[PDB]
């Protein structure tokens, strides 16, 4: 618990709160600390992570939510597993990946999203969940080369029985329908589809780093040469919705079977119409088969 955790190093900032590398009984763990005025964000994220049957190898492992009074003010804590590599963003900026490495990153990410999206029926049932803010900066890389999804604070949970959501993201990754406000937020399926579009962008970031024969593209965020670094909804909307542009597909990707499969998936994730996009499960299937080949 928070009572015996010692913070050692600042390792990042979340939408709200700061992330630290702490030690729990000698073991390294990750700690996200919120202020008293950020209680709703802290609570909502703790709520999502405590969803029944949520644990999965491709979802950040949640340890606990707690309060810690230092004598002057109260800190609101969330504790999880610690991954030295940090975000996929950091990973892709620092390294290049092999074909096998790329598939593992993409496959693990898709498996995590498919788990989130999938409703598990049963007495201890897991509701379908949509992320709403998927990006390379909140996907983490484990020591074994696989990814796990984090930052579930903006997630929404579905109630299949009544087809309603339990409650009422990053501009660059916002889906077309989100950018132009045409998305039907009363339809849970629309949130799932919007997540697919974002995963498509992430896949593009990974593929660029797939080095074959010492050849590869430099790391870049999707739309790096079409919009400013911290783009607004309008700037994104004009490019994605009006000009209808998507990340450029290097001709180099046509030389490798793996890259060809990855590219096809991306295209099928970027359709302006969410209903036309692939599902996380289908993507997982395709990547799983490619992995076997
Ligand atoms: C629920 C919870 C508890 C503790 C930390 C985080 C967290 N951690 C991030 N990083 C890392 C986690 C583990 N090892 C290294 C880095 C996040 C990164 C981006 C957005 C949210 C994060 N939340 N979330």
């Amino acid at each position: 618990i928070a009572r015996t955790i010692v913070l050692q190093e600042s390792i990042g900032k979340g939408r709200f709160g700061e992330v630290w590398r702490g030690k729990w009984r000698g073991e390294e763990v990750a700690v996200k600390i919120f202020s008293s005025r950020e209680e709703r964000s802290w609570f909502r994220e703790a709520e999502i992570y405590q969803t029944v049957m949520l644990r999965h190898e491709n979802i950040l492992g949640f340890i606990a939510a707690d309060n810690k009074d230092n004598g002057t003010w109260t800190q609101l804590w969330l504790v999880s597993d610690y991954h030295e590599h940090g975000s996929l963003f950091d990973y892709l900026n620092r390294y290049t990946v092999t074909v096998e490495g790329m598939i593992k990153l993409a496959l693990s990410t898709a498996s995590g999203l498919a788990h989130l999206h999938m409703e598990i029926v049963g007495t201890q049932g897991k509701p379908a969940i949509a992320h709403r803010d998927l990006k390379s900066k909140n996907i983490l890389v484990k020591k074994n080369g696989t990814c796990c999804i984090a930052d579930l604070g903006l997630a929404v949970r579905h109630d299949s029985a009544t087809d309603t959501i339990d409650i009422a993201g990053t501009k660059r990754y916002m889906a077309p329908e989100v950018l132009d406000d045409s998305i039907n937020m009363k339809h849970f399926e629309s949130f799932k589809r919007a997540d697919i579009y974002a995963m498509g962008l992430v896949f593009w970031e990974i593929a660029r780093r797939c080095s074959i024969g010492g050849i590869h593209e430099d790391y870049q965020l999707p739309y790096y040469d079409l919009v400013p670094s911290d783009p607004s909804v309008e700037e994104m909307r004009k490019v994605v919705c009006e000009q209808k542009l998507r990340p450029n597909i290097p001709n180099r990707w046509q030389s490798c079977e793996a890259l060809r499969v990855m590219a096809k998936i991306m295209r099928e994730c970027w359709y302006a119409n969410g209903a036309a996009r692939l599902t996380a499960l289908r993507i997982k299937k395709t990547l799983s088969q490619l992995s076997q080949q």
